[PDB]
């Protein structure tokens, strides 16, 4: 069955991919090659064209992603050649550098060797390549609570955080054959961060908030034509609400709404005053203002929804079915001010796509 | 099959209802009575206890309703005795009066005779008993665009609106046997309205906004034990976001966000300024402030979500499965500031319940 699963997925992907690339005539011969290759080796190897277009299709098929208008401009870096942890580390360093691009963020994915027999060649432990540590002990809460389990795992391996609210976690990954992952501290020169200030409320800087420029998701599996690329970190730029309405706002994250209320000069005492809503607006204004002022790419939710509308239109014009997850596509503030809220979406799963996979720790 | 559908639904409802009422012992005999009655007449008649509890269960089962904590305190008015249009009209007038209760709103439902052979005895045309007219002609848009089709239908029947932005539509309903519905102007003394002012922005009154106190949904079918009560208007009080984030905010409703932005002194030019979000917060603050100041019941979305959390807990403690529609339960502003956003809900349909039915016009 496993071989057959591979072959069925391969057939489907190659036909669709080559059709999109105007390579329909080459489908028959390529399929035979793949079929022979699966018979002889138990798998097959993507051409660079297949890999690149596969990663793009996967983004295009990501139901939960509002940023899909730009799917075809994804920068795909083929690192199926890596064999050593130094090569992996350097590839991750490089991804950070080239994706960051001095603040003009380039949507980028680096693709490492795929699983062989369900056996990972490279196993990335980070949730994002750049993320803050979190600590919890004896009433004391420091940093990002979402990172507590990974932080504890790193500290088991000899890493030690300074215990600021914004410690950069090291890169941490394991190679096939090794019992333990290795870790490497991030060079600060590679990591752009943005201090959060408000366009007209001077006291906002008293909160000493900041966030990192580039979100680089590194724990999802890219599946293309039955091949499982468990290690394939990708990035875009942020939508502002991710930072201002979730990372800094959530009670189980940085939980800053009461402090925001205080610095903007409103009471945080009565639900009917809508102080949380007001704090959310000002914090989100501050986030967009700060990224723009520094020259780090970001998009607001209104602009992002407008871009997504064009993606919907483009899909229709191309004769492609549109899939989406309404519950993730609506922004977490003012959702009914976007067109997304007022329509429905088919949440069917189409491949290629990006998938969750079990954590290697905890 | 139709008889059998009735009998199956009856069996299920009576067992559950009587179990909840501690009347489990009386189930067997009541079922026989009903069974005989269905054989002889093609239907059956609810006891007042069954009717009252049925309407309450229906609210309790309404997946989309955040206000369900208070399901058991619904005031059920049995008007299965009405036979004339004057009796219907007076019953609707009465519902308005008693539900309004000088502003201390009482959740209330008035139940009219049920469908006989799918044949309605009373057919209500209004979407809500109290709602504003809408007009569209030659570039000119007046009032509530959502009411345009019903307004046009009323004007076919000899009613004429003053064409303010807030004309009260007449009650309009049809009796079995009549080709045309009848209409009756609402006595203004029965209709409480609230002018919208802001707690600290004096200019907000320049917008001359207002809304009606009591939303009374009159176009849904109450289904209890296989009986179809197509005419059974019900009300609660408003959650503030319904008025401030939808009725007054939606581009296809009153579309007031640009005007709100102007009176609160912010530019409405750049998406990144989040002026729509800011306008939404101030408009929603104004709505809550105004209803509270006048002494008309209303609930904010934070308080409503907290009440819904208790409903969830109460359901668990009672051994009842919880059903809900996440997409309607989240409020349309700051949804991620509520617990609802961060969990999932089973959207299964349980009866008794309230259902959509086709409009008798358009
Ligand atoms: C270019 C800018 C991009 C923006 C602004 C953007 C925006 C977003 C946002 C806001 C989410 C939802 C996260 C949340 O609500 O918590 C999301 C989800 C997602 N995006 Fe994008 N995205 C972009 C690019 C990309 C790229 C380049 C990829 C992959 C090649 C991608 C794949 C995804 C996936 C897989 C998810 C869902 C994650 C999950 O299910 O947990 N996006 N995107
Ligand atoms: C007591 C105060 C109540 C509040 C604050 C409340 C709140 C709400 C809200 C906010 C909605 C969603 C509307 C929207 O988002 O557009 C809703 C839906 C609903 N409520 Fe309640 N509700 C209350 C009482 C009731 C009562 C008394 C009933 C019936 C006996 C009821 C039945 C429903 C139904 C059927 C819906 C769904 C309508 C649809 O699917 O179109 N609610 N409620
Ligand atoms: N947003 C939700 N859940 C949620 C909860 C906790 C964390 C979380 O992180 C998304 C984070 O892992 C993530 C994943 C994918 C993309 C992003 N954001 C980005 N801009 C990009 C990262 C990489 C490419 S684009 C961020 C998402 C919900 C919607 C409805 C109910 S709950
Ligand atoms: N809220 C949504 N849709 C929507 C669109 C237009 C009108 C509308 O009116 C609800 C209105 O008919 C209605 C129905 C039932 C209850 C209420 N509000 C109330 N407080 C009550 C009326 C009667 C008892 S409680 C109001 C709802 C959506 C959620 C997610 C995607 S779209
Ligand atoms: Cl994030
Ligand atoms: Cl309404």
């Amino acid at each position: 069955e496993e071989k057959e699963i591979l072959w069925n997925e391969a057939k489907a992907f190659i036909a669709a991919c080559y059709q999109e690339l105007g390579k329909a005539a080459e489908v028959k011969d390529r399929l035979a090659d793949i079929k022979s290759e699966i018979d002889l080796t138990g798998s097959y190897v993507h051409t660079k064209e297949e890999l690149e277009h596969g990663a793009k299709m996967a983004w295009r098929n990501s139901n939960r992603c509002i940023g899909r208008l730009f799917w075809n401009s994804l920068n795909v870096i083929d690192r199926r050649d890596v064999r050593t942890k130094e090569e992996v580390r350097d590839a991750l360093f490089h991804h950070i550098e080239t994706a960051t691009n001095n603040g003009k963020i380039r949507p980028t994915i680096t693709i490492f060797p795929p699983e062989e027999k369900g056996e990972k060649q490279v196993e990335i432990w980070n949730h994002q390549l750049i993320r803050y540590a979190g600590y919890e002990s004896d009433g004391e809460r420091i940093g990002d609570p979402a990172s507590c389990s990974l932080t504890a795992a790193c500290e088991e391996l000899g890493w030690r955080g300074e215990r600021t609210d914004f410690d950069l976690l090291p890169l941490i990954f394991r190679m096939k054959g090794d019992e333990q992952p290795v870790w490497y501290e991030l060079p600060r020169s590679l990591v752009i961060e943005v201090p959060i200030t408000h366009p007209d409320i001077e006291a906002f800087s008293d909160l000493e908030l900041k966030w990192y420029g580039v979100p680089i998701i590194s724990d999802m599996k890219l599946e293309v034509g039955g091949i499982h690329y468990n290690a394939a970190p990708f990035n875009g730029w942020y939508m502002g609400t991710e930072i201002g309405a979730r990372n800094l706002a959530d009670e189980k994250r940085y939980d800053k709404l009461k402090k925001v209320a205080s610095v903007i000069g409103i009471a945080a005492d009565y639900n009917t005053d809508l102080w949380k809503d007001q704090a959310l607006v000002e914090l989100n204004k501050a986030v967009l203002h700060s990224y723009k002022k520094q020259g780090v790419s970001i998009v607001d939710h209104h602009t992002a929804a407008s871009q997504f509308k064009r993606f919907e239109e483009q899909a229709e014009e191309a004769g492609r079915k549109l899939t989406g997850d309404w519950t993730w596509l609506i922004p977490p503030i003012s959702p009914a001010a976007t067109h997304i809220f007022h329509r429905s979406y088919d949440n069917s799963i189409v491949k290629p796509n990006y998938f969750y996979q079990d954590k290697p720790y905890e």
